[PDB]
């Protein structure tokens, strides 16, 4: 896995440093290599520890006069790979093209060489163990390291311009997963000079090269990839106005669009595709024409029927408990009633009307929630802050809470409080997902959701800690005293609450002088005080104060992602009758059937 | 000590002043050395303060003429040296090769000058008052100060390139001990080519000079000095495997290892040596594959040992007191049950069993601590934090303390809450030290380890005489009061309990309107607010605040060290048939008993 890749290399290395002619050829002898070439018994065709041939080895420590009379010694080990397990198609056009040297190429192109031999082991292959991918073609390999005199070389004899690999990529995908960019621009540009051709092919995955440079956010060649599709208009002045292509900025014809499918990846740079031009433009007049309007009715509408479920919970039947209550700490007035009791006049049908809308409400929120999550992996959907994972979790949670809440009605069971405090407090904490179209309460969600995750994950198994160890002290100090006069410090779920209370400060400190208290509990009082009251709730503002100082851009680069994130969304889900397209048509207009757009633009 | 310098430079300086000789050597005159020279009456082997000669005032002052003149005139004063206290072996040749000049020390050699004469005084020697450490030898003193036509002048006659001084140094040491390294390092490479013979030789310390490299953390001689080891593979592309060698960088045949030794020094870049590339690979390998799966159990069985400990601790056994209360300031309705009832039924059993495992465990944490801390300083061990000083010692006290409670409960002595209260309080808040591991609990526990001594031991002497100054205040305001509508203010501890927790606001403050309060008690408890809780409680955030945002790299810095000392204590601590080596072998490879390592590095 990783150990095996040194015990593959060692065993290589050992088996040169043994066999004498590849040694001989490490080393670039040239007597040795005339004396083992002149006695003709020794075998050259001989074969190392990882497929290793000598025209290899001699490729890899760049021995050219090596190479040149092995070729005029014996001829026929060009064509021959290697095979065993992590370097299984390699050939020294692939080893020479890769050390860059245009003699050695050339030679080996003369000696009769194919172009076309493939490699498929686990040095070149896309994984996050290997460092680099270069692809599985030596056309690949010379326009993924950038040469210049070596790609032409190589189409002339013609190798592949268009070719495939495994996981079905080609050579612009792979020039497109690079991250130099700026000696690979060029050659993207020259083998689309070069040559539903080359540009409109998918991959395995379905991954047009347009949507690869989406996907993995190279804002660079997305740039200049938009440079062959802007028709410029007239200039006059300092402004111009430019006339850019949509056709693929937005599908319309295919489910999976370039939007949809660039604001759900899992990178650092989908999130700053987003502020080139042609699709910053088109989504901010989307946004502002089309966005707005619906969600603040959805928002209206979700925040009306969450003051329907909590009035009809709060109007709930109840009849008084018949059975005494001979206990001196036992106190329940009223007990819930029967359900053979619950339809007796116009306020409990007024009721039934709103467990109706209720679980009418709940059971359109679980079917307009799942099919969705059915077809983007869980991962995606409950992971990530631009899609709304922490939201649809307590949403899911809410709906089944209300659905277990009504079934729990229905079959006359005991304890309604305990579904339903639950679900109420998870239904009325979900209106945040409505935060996200004002830039008011936009920032301030996602640090609170930040926030969390990041420093009270941290405190908390550090107060737990605390607590734990300060309520056993507590009630070790009073379990020799009387309850009468003390009321915490009784049992230790009791104990473990109030100290947990008195680390938040919310209740006052226990004292009564009416007794005496004794002298442990005053002093490991007086340390608990400026041990865990003085220091640690104040550390607690500094960390939240400097994870706040540090995270006040990710924040504002953050929110425009989430905020295209819901455009798309009410795109795909509204209707196309209320949701028709974005920017001019072409029809009207003598081009035909390529919908336009028209940003205009100053410099100077 | 320090004064002393002064008293001997004064009067070094006066006789040079007084000295009609050395003083027209000081100015350097001609004619006047040509009349003392003439003038063979006059003695010139005359000594000064300290051992003054007249070619040591010539070549201090930097007089070729008269030095010249002074061994032509009498050439038997090179081989004399000084016989005082702060310069006992200093030379012509010692002050010639400091003050750089070849001429002089081409004519000091000619004149025959020894060039193995030592010093051995305390000006040259290693301590915190003298400013520069040169060595004890003219080699020493020229590969140390650069130069570079003076180290063959002094090596091609002898002059000791494997030398011995006081502490046992060598010159290799030397210069390793240096601030400079840039024009260090070609000295070190020079001497290093001139000549186990000069490498792996130790000091009186037991210090080869790549542990010294270590121990004082210059990191750009450990990074030149890494490339004498480096194996270097083959090369294609951009990306090349270096093969390192970690026979020095771990030990396995010397418990002193290179590890131990530099993650337990005192300065402020072992810490910062711990990132160069074959010791931070080695670790992060060793780590991530062998310390997380035994720090892991560690911390799930000293969690378990620990709540079996408070659960014994809860069930306690009590009796009934029989003795009355009549007093009405008085609670104690359970008393410790006698030592002759402790075994009376299965939970009593039970509880047995409890004390015998938390006895158990005692001894064998103070058996795991003891040995250790008998070799490692205490001061190494207790002060610093990559160590673990403030755990270890809440542990030899949770230990020591569970003894005592053993012991006191064995000899029947009444009062066991004052041990055991304490014993589980520190049994308790000692579980921080398997936060190591972890990077979520990794900086916090550092900031409330650095919090605490930083800024709570700066706060708590001008906390402690506010509280001090008004709850003297607060009594004398309410000592002609009654007891029964105030509960506070009573008598001084109570009063001064009181006043520290209204300081801290965990308790309300005294309000009774039953009855009147005094005017002076309302006026100084207005001024106690503004000036005790609105002002210094709001003025700790800010200073705890300000000490986060600059000490925010120091843990992040920090924690690295700490969790490669607690894999270099768990290597040494479990077995080695449960630890095996690190790297791969060389004795299967035709190398030999050296076991390498193979980082895979990339560069462009
Ligand atoms: O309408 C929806 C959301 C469901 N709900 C309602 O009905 C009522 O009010 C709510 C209030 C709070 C929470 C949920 C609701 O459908 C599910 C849905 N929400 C989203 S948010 C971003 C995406 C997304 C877009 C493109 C790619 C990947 C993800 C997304 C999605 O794909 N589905
Ligand atoms: O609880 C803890 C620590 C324990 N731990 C949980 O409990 C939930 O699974 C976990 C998974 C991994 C690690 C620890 C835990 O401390 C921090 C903390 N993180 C969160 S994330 C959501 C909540 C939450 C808030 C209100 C009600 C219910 C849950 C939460 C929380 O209350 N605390
Ligand atoms: O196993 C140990 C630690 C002792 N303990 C246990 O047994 C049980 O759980 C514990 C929980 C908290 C505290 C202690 C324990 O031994 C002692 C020990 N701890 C350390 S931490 C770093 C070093 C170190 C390494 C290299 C050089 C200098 C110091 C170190 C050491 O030398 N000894
Ligand atoms: O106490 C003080 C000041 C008095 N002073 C001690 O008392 C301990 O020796 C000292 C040594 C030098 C200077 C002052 C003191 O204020 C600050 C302070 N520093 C510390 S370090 C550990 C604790 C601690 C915490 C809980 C229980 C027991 C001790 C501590 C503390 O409570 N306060």
């Amino acid at each position: 896995w990783e150990q095996y890749r040194d015990r593959v290399n060692m065993l290589q290395q050992e088996r040169i440093r043994d066999s004498p002619l590849l040694q001989a050829a490490k080393e670039n002898d040239l007597r040795l290599l005339k004396i083992l070439l002149l006695n003709q018994s020794c075998d050259f065709q001989q074969r190392g520890a990882v497929g290793e041939t000598a025209l290899h080895v001699a490729a890899l420590y760049d021995n050219l006069e090596a190479a040149t009379l092995l070729m005029e010694a014996a001829p026929e080990l060009a064509k021959e790979p290697a095979l065993c397990e992590p370097f299984v198609g390699q050939t020294a056009l692939h080893i020479a093209v890769m050390n860059q040297n245009l003699n050695l190429v050339r030679a080996l192109l003369a000696r009769g060489a194919s172009v076309s031999a493939r490699a498929t082991g686990a040095a070149f292959r896309r994984s996050p163990h290997n460092l680099i991918y270069y692809g599985e073609h030596p056309l690949s390999f010379a326009a993924c390291v950038g040469s210049e005199e070596i790609v032409r070389l190589l189409i002339e004899h013609g190798a592949d311009i268009r070719a495939q690999d495994s996981l079905g990529n080609t050579v612009l995908h792979i020039l497109i997963l690079q991250p130099n960019k700026t000696f690979a621009c060029q050659m993207y540009n020259l083998l689309l000079s070069y040559d539903q051709s080359l540009e409109l092919v998918p991959n395995h995955q379905g991954l047009t090269p347009f949507k690869l440079a989406g996907v993995e956010g190279n804002t660079v060649m997305f740039q200049h990839l938009m440079q062959k599709r802007k028709h410029v208009q007239w200039t006059c002045g300092p402004l111009t106005s430019t006339l850019y292509d949509l056709t693929e900025i937005d599908s319309w014809g295919e489910e999976l669009s370039f939007l949809e499918l660039v604001v759900s990846s899992k990178k650092r740079e989908a999130r700053q595709i987003l502020e080139q031009t042609p699709v910053k433009e088109l989504v901010s007049f989307k946004w502002k024409k089309y966005g707005r309007p619906y969600f603040c009715v959805l928002a209206s509408l979700y925040i009306l029927y969450m003051i329907c479920f909590t009035t009809c919970c709060i109007y709930r039947p109840l009849k008084l408990r018949d059975d005494n209550r001979t206990d001196p700490r036992d106190i329940t007035i009223l007990q819930q009633k029967l359900l053979q009791e619950a339809y007796v006049t116009h306020q409990d049908n007024i009721r039934l009307v709103g467990e109706l809308v209720t679980v009418t409400g709940a059971v359109i929120i679980l079917l307009l929630e799942i099919p969705d999550i059915f077809r983007v992996g869980a991962s995606r959907y409950f992971g990530q802050t631009i899609l709304g994972g922490p939201f649809h979790v307590i949403i899911i949670t809410y709906a089944s809470l209300v659905l277990l809440t009504m079934v729990m009605r229905l079959t006359n069971m005991n304890g309604e409080v305990v579904p339903l405090s639950f679900a109420l407090v998870l239904g009325w904490c979900s209106v945040m997902y409505f935060a996200r179209g004002f830039q008011m309460l936009g920032p301030f969600t996602i640090m609170i959701q930040k926030m969390i995750f990041g420093d009270l994950m941290r405190f908390c198994w550090l107060m737990a800690v605390v607590i734990l160890g300060f309520a056993s002290a507590f009630h070790i100090t009073f379990q020799t005293e009387d309850p009468n006069n003390l009321g915490e410090f009784s049992d230790y779920p009791t104990a473990l609450f109030s100290t947990f209370e008195l680390f938040l400060t919310i209740i006052d400190g226990p004292a009564n002088y009416s007794v005496d208290l004794p002298f442990m509990y005053c002093i490991t009082y007086a340390a608990f005080a400026i041990i865990a009251t003085l220091l640690m709730l104040n550390l607690f503002i500094a960390m939240m104060g400097d994870t706040h100082w540090r995270v006040a851009q990710e924040r504002d680069e953050l929110w425009r992602a989430q905020v295209v994130a819901t455009t798309v969304m009410l795109e795909r889900k509204m209707p196309r009758f209320l949701w028709p397209r974005s920017g001019i048509c072409g029809y009207e207009y003598g081009l035909g059937d390529r919908w336009f757009l028209r940003v205009e633009n100053h410099h100077d």
